[PDB]
Formats: C-alpha cells, structure tokens, sequence
C-alpha cells in the first residue's frame, strides 16, 4: 500500500534528448527518427524576442547555423521546416534508440511525467497535470525550454508537452508535439499571464478514493448529494464542474471501494466547507488535484 | 521557478531490473555485470512467513530452482549465494547495460529515487527520505520486493536501498545491496513496529530556503537564536538535532537567499509555536522535511 505522487520510467525518453544551439542560444531538443523538435525561439538572439518574426528569422537561417549534439555526436543538419511554434530540424541520422511514440495532445486535468533537461542532458523527472488554465505548475530553470512532457503505455511513449517559457506568476507554458500552444499563450515577449486557475473536480474525487483503498476513511459520512447540488457548492469554491461522465470515469473505483460517487461527492462538499480540522489525507493538509482516476488505478492496481 | 518532489531520470537503472522467479514466488532483481541482487525472501514458501531459517531454505534451493529473466532474455544460475538477507545469483552473462556504480548505506534524513517495478519491468519513479525511524513512506504492493532506491551523480549510479517489505502501519521497509536492513527489522512476518518517527530538521530549513527563493516569504522575522537555544525549541518538538555541520550544508542556500542560516532557525521557531494560521508554504498546509539541502540546490541554483 501507499499512495506517491509517481513519474514514468524515464529511460525511453532519455535516450532522445539532444541541445540544440543556433549561435549563442541553446535549447533542447527531441530526437525521434531522423527529426528533432525544439521550440522555435532557439533561431531568436537577444534583440529579438520582443517582436519576432519567426517567418523571416528561419529563412536567413541555414542548415549549418544549427548545431545538434545528441551527448558527444553532432547531427548534421539537413533541413530546416517551420511546425507551428516548433521548428523539425531534419538530421541525417536516425535516433537508434526511438522508442514506439505518439503525438497526443491532452486535456485539462489530465497529468504526465516530465523529465526536466538542461544543455540537452536529462537532469530529473516528475509528475504534473495540465491545469484548466493551461500552464503547468513545473520546476523549471532558464536553459529548460525543449524539455518534454509524457505518459507511458506499454512501452508506447505519449507525447505531450514540449516546455517553452515561464509566466510571470512562475508556471509554465508551452506547446504539444505538434507545435501548437496549450492556452492562449504566445512565444513572444508580452503582458501575457495566466487566467484564474480553478481545481480539478473529477481529480479530487480519485484521490479520495485513493485514500479509502489506503484504509484512510475519516471523511465518509452518511450524507449522499445530487450532482446540482454538490456542483453549486463546487463553483462556490472555484472548482470545476462533475459531468456525468465523470462520475462514469470514476465508476472503476466507486465499484472497488463500494462507495458511490455521490456519496463521495458528499464527502468532499462537508471538506470544503468545513476544512479538515487538523486531519490528513493520505498525508495532505490540503486537497489534492493531480492524480487521475487512471492514475489511482494504475497505482493502487486491484 | 517552481518546486516539485523531482527524482533522477531512470534509465540507467531500467536497464538492471530483472524479474526472479523461485516456485511460485516472484520479485524483482538487479543484474549488474553478472550478478543478480534480490531479496532472500524469493524462497519463500507458505509455511516459512512466522519463523523462516533461511539457511535451511536456501539449502533446499539449486541454481535451476532460480528462474531470472531479463526482458524475453531467459538468464542462467550458475551460482547462488546468501549475504545477509539478499541473495547474489551468479549469470553466466554480464548486463551490458551495467552503468558505473557503487552501493552506499544512506544516513537517516537522506532522500533517494525509487523505481518501483513488478515483474521485472519498472512500473513508476519517486523520491522518498530514509526516516530517523529508518522506515519510508513509499507505494509498494505485493511484487515490488528487490525494487532498488537510487542517487546518481556524474553518471555514477549510487545504490543505496533494496525494497522488502510493509510493516502493520504501511510503512516500507528494507535493506541496503549488502543486504543489511535498515532500522531493527527482519524479512518475517511477525508484529514488528518501528520507534515514533521524528521531523527531519535540517530539511524542513531547506524547504523553507526553498520557499523563499520561490517568493514565499511571509514566515521570516527579524530574531535570530543560537544553534543551542533552538535546540532545546526543536527537542520539544520531536524535530531532529541541528549540528554545525547541517548549518554549512545550509550555506549555499543562505547565500542565494540572504537569510542567515541561525535566522531561517529563528523563523522555523516561530512556526513550531504559532503554526500557520492557514497560509500554504510551496503550496503546503504542512511543514515538509522530505528535501535535502542538495535537494533544493538541484532544483533551484541560478
């Protein structure tokens, strides 16, 4: 038993991480095939990333102006193709250690391990959720951009995020392998910040779940709710409203633990208008949002 | 910017996990040149769990008793051995994936990232403290026994924890790769109970530095203390001794920040005997001592 906040296995995306430097600028990059991405600022300099055009930026650049080192082997650079915010670089070498790999693009509320790199050499993993305002709340220093994001499924590696920049309140934006920004963000220098975050209902109620399989109970009461009332007392406190299906999600364990999702539902409505009263959760003061339903049942497995 | 339990990547250690199979009992094993690690508890049958004399078990056992596969690679027992409570299986292949390495008895307080694997195929990575009880708090369940806790640094593999088994509460417990347990346990299930755990002292400072260098900084004061006097503060507590040398591991932490390291003690004081009033430090209700000194450097150094 127990219940930790876990990241997947890192290897498989180890393996695939390149720096990428375009004159005095480095990133990282990912290096699947005979391509590797990176976010498209590496091509800026200091004087530059205030209005950039991106367009004419990777024209006057050549293949020779990117230099790609995967460790201590240099990539030759033989193409260069814009990719919404991510630039393909192509390289004239295929990565031997490619695993099998998607593309996917997640939702709010659904979490990834991250391994967080530096100069294009991996230097820690974790785990994070994709808020509902689209940042994540990652550790991230300057010199991260191009560190990615990924969810393991039978040794098929997810991908999902590629880190861009930081925001001003201190999360993280950034994009899917596909280039394209999660939230309204931008990879230029404005007044861009964060919208008011809210919490994530349907994640709440798995941890919870998780806690009663791990023999913590304190918070089951005999109260049972409907789905209106418990999501007007959830607006109250800014988090996000439970569908049907997700009550349909959290089905698996509402059959595991016999508890039924309303009245889980009504435990967590007396927890937020009432506090814990100095109790924990799984050793949390507080409540936690970043586990999934498919995280607690992968974790807790039977 | 940012803060998060971050665990070193896996890879290097992926490529040890070996599944190891004695009748009907299976569990993990690390296969390092051509030897393979794993809890003695393998030859286990039903009627050994009060009492086991595992001399007598293991007597009982051959080489071909020890099925090891590595992947789809079935691997051959041309030896086994017992050295304290964990077994060593000669191969007669050495790993080629063998990282440089070294095995290492943590102290109490010290952190390291867990692989947690079943079957031989690692499921999840995090971090988790040697407690003064020298118990862990990890997420373990039956099949995760010979599941290895790990530092790395330079690309040197620091092994400093073999997983064996839960005690009543749901704590963990285990042995460094001599197979020496850490704390008063024995591999038998028999009521055994570790000592009330106590509050690692220097890690709550060093999350709290932490904190500071992540714009937390609503618990400093101006009072300092003498190591001696917030001493006899932490005793009451149930914290940890602070010695000199917790304060000059420390010293890194005060230059970035500013605050010197007997004024964090001060601050640390102040939120022993007047709690928090419900404000959040990094995003906790609770004070946390699961980071290292070095932990915070790693994440947070400019």
């Amino acid at each position: 038993s127990g219940f930790r906040k876990m990241a997947f296995p890192s290897g498989k995306v180890e393996g695939c991480m390149v720096q990428v430097t375009c004159g005095t600028t480095t990133l990282n990059g990912l290096w699947l095939d005979d391509v590797v991405y990176c976010p498209r600022h590496v091509i800026c300099t200091s004087e530059d990333m205030l209005n950039p055009n991106y367009e004419d930026l990777l024209i006057r650049k050549s293949n020779h102006n990117f230099l790609v080192q995967a460790g201590n082997v240099q990539l030759r650079v033989i193409g260069h193709s814009m990719q919404n915010c991510v630039l393909k670089l192509k390289v004239d070498t295929a990565n031997p250690k490619t695993p099998k790999y998607k593309f996917v693009r997640i939702q709010p509320g659904q979490t990834f391990s991250v391994l967080a790199c530096y100069n294009g050499s991996p230097s820690g993993v974790y785990q994070c959720a994709m808020r509902p305002n689209f940042t994540i709340k990652g550790s991230f220093l300057n010199g991260s951009a191009g560190s990615v994001g990924f969810n393991i499924d039978y040794d098929c590696v997810s991908f999902c995020y590629m880190h861009h920049m930081e925001l001003p309140t201190g999360v993280h934006a950034g994009t899917d392998l596909e280039g394209n920004f999660y939230g309204p963000f931008v990879d230029r220098q404005t007044a861009q910040a964060a919208g008011t975050d809210t919490t994530i209902t349907v994640n709440v109620l798995a941890w919870l779940y998780a806690a009663v399989i791990n023999g913590d109970r304190w918070f089951l009461n005999r109260f049972t709710t409907t789905l209106n009332d418990f999501n007007l007392v959830a607006m109250k406190y800014n988090y996000e409203p439970l569908t049907q299906d997700h009550v349909d999600i959290l089905g698996p364990l509402s059959a595991q633990t016999g508890i039924a999702v309303l009245d889980m539902c009504a435990s967590l409505k007396e927890l937020l208008q009432n506090g814990m009263n100095g109790r924990t959760i799984l050793g949390s003061a507080l409540l936690e949002d970043e586990f999934t339903p498919f995280d607690v049942v992968r974790q807790c497995k039977v």
